[PDB]
C-alpha cells in the first residue's frame, strides 16, 4: 500500500506531517529546534524525524516555533522547539532540538492537542483539559497570571466535557460536547467573543452564538473562528487584514456569521497569523485575509476580505488544510499535498523556491508531480 | 576612502549601520520590513537604505524586528519593520517596509532612543521620556496595561532629568542625570533589580546599588546591566545561560557587581538575547553567556558564564559593540567592522556564510580586508 500523508500541520515558519507507517517528517525553519532533527538548520524539503520512528505517533500539531506529537500505544506526548515560558511542558525553559516525552502526560488518554504561540493545551478522552506555558494574560485558564512550566488541570471545566480546544498568540477557546463555546486569555481585539475587550483568567462562556450550538473552533493569532451544528461559519476578533471575511474590515467582539458561505456546510477550519481557511463538506477550500506572500492561494498578492475559492488541478477535492503565519498547506482526495505562500525558510517543502501565490504540489509527499 | 562607520546596531536577526556622509545601511533578515528597502528579502551584505539618503540621520537603533533612526537637523524620528502593538509609533499597527516619520515626535529634540522587542522609548534633550508600543506588563511606565500606538510622556519622571533609557523583551530601565537607577515592566526573572519577581507599571527606583551612582544602563532580553560612576559593572535578572557573568547560572533580583572585571573601567555595555558584551576604557571587549552559535566571539562553541576577552587582528582596540539575538557586531579603532555568531539570515554582512565563532571583518564597510 502506497505511503500517504495522514496529518499535516503548519507552524509560523515550519511544516510537519505524519505519514503512513507512523513516520513523522518536518521542513521549513529549524533555528529554534522546531523541526526536531537535532540541528538548527532550515530544511527546504520534507525530512524524516528518525528519532520518532517506531514510536507509533498518531498525531502532530505545530505551535508558532515548537511542535507536539503523541502516541496512543506509547501513551506518550512529545514536544520540541523553542522552550521559553514553558511551552514544551517539561518543568524548565530549555529549548529542545530533539523530541522529548512530556512526563506529566504519560499514561493519559489524549483526545486532542492545541498549540498557540507560547502555550499549549491537551484534551483527554474524558473531556478534561490540561494547559501549560505562558500565562501573562490568563491564557492557561487557571485563574492567575503566572507562567506554568508543567501541565496543570483547568479546574473550571470540572463537570463539563470538552470536545476540542484552540489556541492563538495569547488566547484560548473551546467547545464542549454539548455545544457551548468558551474563550479566555488576552482579549484586547474582541477575540474572546464575549462582547468586550477585556482579558479573562478562566474560561468564560460565549452567550451570543446566534442561538446555535458550536461543533468546532479554531484560533488565528488574534482572531477566532467557529462552526455551528448547521455548518454555519462564525468569526470574531481582529479584522485588520480582512481575516474575519465579512467583506469589510469591521471589528467583531462577538461571533459574527459569515453570510457569504451560508449556502455551504463547513467541515474544517484553520486560522493563520493574519489569514483564514475554511473547507466545505463538498471539498471546496476557501481562503481570505492577508495575502502579501500569496498565502491565500488565489493567484495574486492582494489582501482578500471575502472568502475566495482556492483552486487545484482538475478541481480535486480538498480534505485537510492548515495555516501557518505566512504559508498554507493542504491535502487532497487524491492524496496529493500542496503548499503556497512564503517559502524563504523552506516551509513549502518543494526544495529551494520563490514564494508562491497559488497551490504548488509537494512531490515528496504526493502521488502526482 | 571607505566611509567612516559612526554607529552600529543589532536586532534579533538584522544589523544596521550609519556611515559618514549620513548614509544608512542594513542587512540580515528582511521578512518583517526591518531592513527598510521596500521589499521583504534577506540581504547577506550591507545594503544602502536609499529612502534615507539626504535625511541627515545621526543615529540608528534596532529593536528585535524593527528599526528606528533620527535626524537632529531635520528634527525627525523614523521607524520601520514589524508594526504590531504599535512599536513603530504611527497610531496604527501596520508593518512598514520603508521608513516613515513618527509624526508625534516631529520637532522634538531627541537625546536617545531605546528599542525593545515590542516597545520603544525616547529621551529628550530636556530629560523627559516618551514611550510607545506593547504595555501588557507595564513596560511603557504609564501606570496601566494598555498598549499605546503613539508616543506618550512618562509623567512619573516630572522633575527628574533622565540621562538614558534601555529596553528588553518586555521590561525597561533608566538612569537619571543624578545617578539614580530605575526599572519597570515585566519582572518575573528579577530583571527590574527591585529585589523581587513582580512587575511594575510605573518606574521604580532601584535602591540596592552597591552604594554607587549609575552612569549607564542596558537591557538584554530578560537581563539588565549597569555601570557605576567608578566604572564597576553590575548585572541582574536571568542567568539561565550565564548571561549575568558571575561564574554560575544563578538569577539575581538586585544589581550584583561583576567582580572579575573590577580592575577595569567599563565604558560601553550591550545585552543580547542570552549573551552580554562589555567594553573597557582601554578598548578591550569582553563577552559572556550563550555561545551555541558562536555569538560570544571567543573562537569556540562553549557557553561562557564568566567574561572572556574577544580578540581581534593585531589586538586592535574596540570602540563600539552591539548584541543581536544570535549574533554580535563591533567597530574598531581602525574603522573596521566585525561580526560573529549566527549567519543564516545574512546578519553577519559577509555575503553568504556559515555561522562564525570569532570576529570576521565586514569587507564592505572596512578599511582593512
Ligand atoms: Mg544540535
Ligand atoms: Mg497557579
Ligand atoms: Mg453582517
Ligand atoms: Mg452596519
Ligand atoms: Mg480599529
Ligand atoms: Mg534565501
Ligand atoms: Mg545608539
Ligand atoms: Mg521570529
Ligand atoms: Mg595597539
Ligand atoms: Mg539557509
Amino acid at each position: 500500500p502506497p505511503r500517504k500523508v495522514l496529518i499535516i500541520s503548519a507552524g509560523a515558519s515550519h511544516s510537519v506531517a505524519l505519514l503512513s507507517g507512523d513516520i513523522v517528517c518536518s521542513w521549513g525553519r529549524g533555528e529554534d529546534g522546531q523541526l526536531g532533527h537535532g540541528d538548527a538548520e532550515d530544511r527546504p524539503s520534507p525530512t524524516q524525524l528518525s528519532a520518532l520512528d517506531g514510536h507509533q505517533i498518531v498525531s502532530v500539531t505545530c505551535g508558532a516555533d515548537h511542535t507536539v506529537a503523541y502516541s496512543q500505544s506509547g501513551m506518550e506526548v512529545y514536544s520540541w522547539g523553542w522552550g521559553d515560558f514553558g511551552r514544551l511542558g517539561h518543568g524548565n525553559s530549555s529549548d529542545l532540538f530533539t523530541p522529548l516525552p512530556i512526563k506529566a502526560l504519560h499514561g493519559i488518554r489524549i483526545k486532542q492537542i492545541a498549540c498557540g504561540d507560547s502555550h499549549c493545551l491537551a484534551v483527554t478522552m474524558e473531556g478534561e483539559v490540561q494547559s501549560w506555558g505562558r500565562n501573562q494574560n490568563g491564557q492557561l485558564g487557571l485563574g492567575d497570571t503566572e507562567d506554568s512550566l508543567v501541565p496543570q488541570k483547568i479546574q473550571a471545566f470540572e463537570g463539563i466535557r470538552i470536545k476540542m480546544v484552540a489556541a492563538g498568540a495569547e488566547h484560548t477557546a473551546a467547545v464542549t460536547e454539548d455545544g457551548d463555546l468558551y474563550g479566555w486569555g488576552w482579549g484586547r481585539y474582541g477575540n474572546l467573543g464575549l462582547g468586550d475587550r477585556t482579558d479573562r483568567l478562566v474560561p468564560e462562556r460565549v452567550t451570543s452564538t446566534g442561538g446555535e450550538k458550536m461543533s468546532m473552533v479554531a484560533c488565528g493569532w488574534r482572531h477566532t473562528i467557529s462552526v455551528s451544528y448547521s455548518g454555519a461559519l462564525y468569526t470574531y476578533g481582529w479584522s485588520k487584514y480582512g481575516q474575519l471575511g465579512h467583506g469589510d474590515l469591521e471589528d467583531h467582539l462577538i461571533p459574527h456569521k459569515l453570510e457569504a458561505l451560508s449556502n455551504s456546510f463547513i467541515s474544517q477550519i484553520s486560522g493563520g497569523w493574519r489569514h483564514t481557511m475554511a473547507l466545505t463538506s463538498d471539498g471546496k477550500l476557501y481562503g481570505w485575509g492577508w495575502n502579501k506572500f500569496g498565502q491565500v492561494g488565489v493567484g495574486n498578492n492582494l489582501d482578500q476580505c471575502s472568502p475566495v475559492q482556492v483552486r487545484f488541478p482538475d478541481d480535486q477535492k480538498v480534505v485537510q488544510v492548515s495555516c501557518g503565519w505566512r504559508h498554507t498547506l493542504a491535502v487532497t482526495e487524491r492524496n496529493n499535498v500542496f503548499a503556497w505562500g512564503r517559502g524563504t525558510n523552506g516551509q513549502l517543502g518543494i526544495g529551494e523556491s520563490v514564494d508562491r501565490n497559488f497551490p504548488k504540489i509537494i512531490e515528496a509527499l504526493s502521488v502526482d508531480g
